[PDB]
Parts: structure tokens; C-alpha cells; sequence
């Protein structure tokens, strides 16, 4: 019954990863375009 | 009949194996995509 | 409720990014504009 | 008798033991490539 | 005439001890071996 | 508390940059002139 | 320390530019003189 | 002390200005006397 | 050295000049007298 | 070459010159006589 | 060419001006005598 469980998790696994991706989308944009305030002014 | 049931299951292990991989394929697709969201990121 | 915590914040780092960005434009202001003054002498 | 039965069955321990050997080759099998797709996802 | 039937047999039991050895080696042997298919497996 | 710091800073940077400009405008003067010297007997 | 350093040579720099400008005035004076000696031949 | 040195010879260009010009008119001499001889011819 | 090589000559600009004048005073008389006689017919 | 070719045309330009002076006797010549004719007319 | 085609010529001005000489003589002629009728008449 776990291993099924596991089988319907797994999707549940993608589920997960799918909201990962637009968190670090968030975060890999601040700082990249905010960087590039600071690469102007340098 | 107890080692020969064991013959029958064995490759029952193989089918059982089968199964593994596929359930950490998902479980490794998450995680890989998401945390290079976060590395475009940072 | 970490995760959902995490999506609340990006949006938070969203935040961050925004002021990112004029801290450097002044940083960047600097130094253009002195070093401009600093051609004209040469 | 038995001494010489003994004898002829060593022999049919290292039959035995042939087998083993096989049904543990799907076993090991198992689990190291499954296991090896949740290396991935890590 | 007892004592010496002993005297001539020991010997004889040295003979049997030579045998003992042999059929325990296949017993032995079994089970190592496929043992360590199953340690693979694992 | 660093970031906040670096935002009353900004400001700061606004600052030396508001005086380079004025260092640079004397050496550029210098030389703009005596080179117009040269110039001239040339 | 060295900002202000460079602050009070700047001034530093208005000197040097001052002297140019009179050593310019004599190679300049030279030459322009002398050809028009070589214009009145012509 | 180049830029010293410069200032004494500022003056050295002023000697080799001084000197201009007496070679100049030499030239200008030449010519002047002897176009004007062609120019009775004319 | 071509500076002091130019000071001998000069000197030699004044050789050429008193030259010139020669020449031009041949060509000069030509065509004064021969004019006159063609003035004489007027 | 050419400097030294010129002295020994001049006196070529003094050739030229004498030779100028013939052919404007006859002209001048020419006219004064008739033109005289004339006067006797009038 | 020219020179020597006027050469030739002068003599060419010489052969004009003898036949300048008879048609003032004519005119001179005219006008004489009878000028001269006039005289008596007065």
C-alpha cells in the first residue's frame, strides 16, 4: 500500500517541483536586474 | 516450494525494480528544474 | 508551511530586487558622471 | 549409507548454491538502478 | 584384541576426518557464494 | 539593518559623485589651456 | 585621506596648468617668428 | 624635473626662434633681389 | 646638426641670390632694347 | 644642371634681344616713311 | 618658328611700308595744287 502510495505521490514529486521553479524565478530575477543597476553605475 | 516460489518472485524483485525507477525519475526531475530556477536567479 | 511561507516571500525577493536597483543607479550615477568631468580635463 | 548419500548430495549443496546465486543477481539488481534514479532527482 | 581393532581403526577415524572436510567445503562454498549475490542486490 | 545603511549611503554615493566631478574639472583644465599654448607656437 | 588629498592637488592640478601654458607661449612664439622670416624670402 | 628641465629650455626654444629667423632672411633675401632683376627684364 | 648644416648654407641662399640676379638682368635687357626698336617703328 | 643651363641660355636671352631689335627697325621703319608720305599730302 | 616666320615678314614690313609711301604721295599731291588754286584766287 506505501509503494502505491509512493506511485501517487510521484506525480506528487512533480507537482512540487513545478512550484520550484517559479519561487527561484523570483529570486534569480532580483538580484539580476538590480546588479545591473550597479553594473551602470560602475 | 519455498526456494522455488522464490525462483517464481525473483524475477518478481525485477518488476518491483522496474518500478524504481521511474517513481526517483520524478522525484530527481524535481528538484533538478526548480534549483536551476534558483541558479538563473542568483 | 515553510513552502507557502517561501511563496509569500517571493514575492518578497521580488520586493528587494525592486530597490535593487535604484541603490545602484545611484552608485552607478557616480562615478559616470565625475569620470565624464575627469575626460574633459584630459 | 548416509556418510556416502552425504557425498552424493555435496555435490547437491553446490547445486544449490549455483542457484544462489542468481535469484540474489535480480534482488541486487533491483534496488541498484532504482535507487540510482532517485540519485538523479537528489 | 578389542584395543588394537581401536588402534587400527584410529587411523580409521583420521580417514573419515579427511572426508569431513571435503563435503563441508562444498556446504561452505554454497552459500558464500550466493550469499554474496544477494550483498550485490542489496 | 546593511541594507538600510547602504539606502542613507545612496544617497552617499550621490555625494562623492557630485564632487567628482569637480576635481576632474580643474585637471581638465589644465591641460586644455597650456595645450592650447602649445598650440599656438606649433 | 586620499580623496581630500586629491582635492587640495587639485587646485595642484590649476598650477601646473598655469605653467603651461607660458612654457607652450615660448615654442609657440618660436617658430611663428622664424617662418616669417622664411615667408619674406619666399 | 622634466617638467623643469622643459622650463629652462623654454626659453631654449626661444633661442632657436631667435635664430629663425635670421635664416629666413637669407632666403627671403634671395630671391626677392633676383626675381625683381628678371622682373627689369620683363 | 642639419640646424648648423642649414647655417652654411645660408650663406648659400645668398650665393644663389646674387646669381639670380645676373640672369635676370640678361633677360631684362632683351626685350627692353628690341621693344624700344619696335617702338621706334610705331 | 638646370641652374647652370639657364646661365648659358642667358646669354642665349641676350641673343634673342639682339636679334630684336632688327625686325622692329624695319617696322618702325616702315611706317615713319610713308606715314611721312602722308605729311606731304596733307 | 614664329620668330624666324617674322624674320621673313620684315622684311615684309619693309615691302608695306615702300608702298606707303606713293598713296600719301597722292594724297599730298591732292591737295597742294590744288590748295595752290585757292592761293591764287585769294
Amino acid at each position: 500500500p506505501a509503494k502505491a502510495a509512493f506511485d501517487s505521490l510521484q506525480a506528487s514529486a512533480t507537482e512540487y517541483i513545478g512550484y520550484a521553479w517559479a519561487m527561484v524565478v523570483v529570486i534569480v530575477g532580483a538580484t539580476i536586474g538590480i546588479k545591473l543597476f550597479k553594473k551602470f553605475t560602475s
